[PDB]
């Protein structure tokens, strides 16, 4: 589709949709717990719907009525063999976390995904899951989907040192540990989003966190909860940058989750000199309203430790970097290559075809700032973030046109994205 170009001003209040990571987990915890769980303001992007259907296929009743998700929990050993193979679509979070969820399933199930998902490695989760007694295998040594998994009633606790900064692997193992008999210790390589840890407690579960060492005692019984989903910072991120980058702009993003393990983009905007105001802070829900203004940026360095706090924001941060004076380096981000697309190569190609000066590297990219952007055709390749990044980049194209193919990929995490864009463009 044709993207809006040469924007003159962006003014408005935006309430971004629910956090995808938390939305996914709300369905998992709701299904594994006893009693009912209700989720409010859940993200209805396609990936979360995939998670919901997966559990329905596993025998879980999940009702979406009057904007509220109601889940009738089945226990912790209540999932049942599905009639057909489980469709994980484009959701990496779904297949990886659910692989751990099924660690105790006394049956074999198949798990497939779309073209994109089938190119992502699952070995990072099968290796440790097989240590617990789970039987799992995929295509090639990397264990690419489709996967075949058979759990066991005799799950052994896990003792694992994660070789990569992955929140998904940590979470899968935590869900598994919850079913195993004994004490499991999962050691993070670097701190990653801790939504699983937070929600396990919210659902009556227990764990001990000593720095990067996470200890989970199993097996546990969880209790249904009322879950209220906060706005997704990863979605708010597209507007945070749009507001700093577009001329004569001031955007107010309300109800944005502000969990410290997810706020990496705030630190970067800071270091780059962007005008960012944080207000209406809810110290408990961990949310706030972020206000951004047209700013003149300076390049910065993004590396180790900060990476997991903003892996998903590197695509738009690259665009952000594109508008800053000087060079900005991104490293220790080899994990990008393994996302819905190789976010190093696709991001570099996409933006270079538009304004340029992005040098892809083995562990990130180097961007030389302040490029006037121009028209181009960009393909999403099934990655919602590539699409939304191009959409904001297009706003800065003074002359020319931008065609974005496979734009529907954006509905994977932000269906009303273009609606919100339109609302800011007027007034
Ligand atoms: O646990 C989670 O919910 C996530 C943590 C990160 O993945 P990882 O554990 O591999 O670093 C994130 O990169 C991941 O975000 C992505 C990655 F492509 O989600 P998917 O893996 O589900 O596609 C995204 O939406 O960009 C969501």
């Amino acid at each position: 589709m044709k993207l809006k170009t040469n924007i003159r001003h962006l003014h408005g209040i935006i309430r971004v949709p629910g956090d995808k990571s938390i939305s996914h987990r709300s369905i998992i915890f709701g299904s594994l717990a006893e009693g009912e769980t209700k989720v409010y303001d859940i993200l209805r992007g396609e990936d979360v719907l995939s998670t919901m259907q997966v559990f329905r296929d596993l025998g879980v009743e999940i009702e979406d009525k009057d904007g509220v998700i109601t889940v009738q929990g089945v226990g912790m050993a209540g999932l049942k063999a599905p009639q057909n193979a489980l469709n994980m679509g484009n959701s990496g979070t779904s297949i990886r976390l659910i692989s751990g969820v099924l660690a105790g399933a006394d049956f074999e199930v198949e798990m497939f995904g779309d073209d994109s998902l089938s190119k992502r490695p699952m070995d990072r989760v099968t290796l440790p899951l097989k240590k617990m007694g789970v039987s799992i295998s995929g295509q090639t040594e990397r264990d690419l989907p489709p996967l075949r998994l058979k759990g066991t009633k005799n799950l052994r606790p896990i003792h694992y040192e994660l070789p990569i900064a992955s929140a998904q692997v940590k979470s899968a193992l935590m869900f598994a540990a919850l079913q195993a008999k004994g004490e499991s210790v999962i050691i993070e390589k670097e701190y990653t989003r801790n939504h699983t840890e937070d929600m396990l407690q919210q659902f009556g579960g227990h764990l001990s966190v000593d720095g990067k060492k996470i200890t989970v005692q199993g097996p546990q019984k969880l209790t249904g909860q009322k879950v209220v989903v906060p706005g997704d910072i990863s979605s708010a991120a597209f507007w945070l940058v749009a507001g700093l980058i577009a001329p004569n702009s001031r955007l107010v993003l309300q109800n944005v989750g502000i969990n410290e393990t997810r706020t990496g983009i705030i630190d970067v905007i800071r270091a780059m000199g962007g005008k960012l105001e944080i207000t209406e802070i809810d110290p408990v829900a961990k949310s706030a309203t972020l206000i951004v203004e047209s700013s003149d940026l300076k390049g910065t360095e993004i590396c180790g430790a900060l990476i997991p706090r903003l892996i998903d924001e590197l695509p738009i941060i690259a665009l952000l970097a594109t508008q800053a004076q000087g060079v900005t380096v991104i490293k220790d981000a080899e994990e990008l290559k393994v996302k819905e697309t190789d976010r190093i190569q696709v991001v570099a190609d996409a933006l270079n075809s538009m304004g340029a000066d992005i040098t892809p590297t083995a562990d990130g990219m180097i961007i030389k700032g302040k490029s006037a952007l121009h028209g181009a055709r960009v393909n999403t390749f099934g990655d919602h973030r590539i699409g939304m990044m191009t959409a904001i980049a297009a706003l800065l194209v003074a002359d020319g046109e931008v065609e974005l193919d496979r734009a529907e990929a954006i509905n994977t995490s932000y269906p009303s994205f273009f609606d919100d864009l339109e609302s800011l463009i007027h007034g």
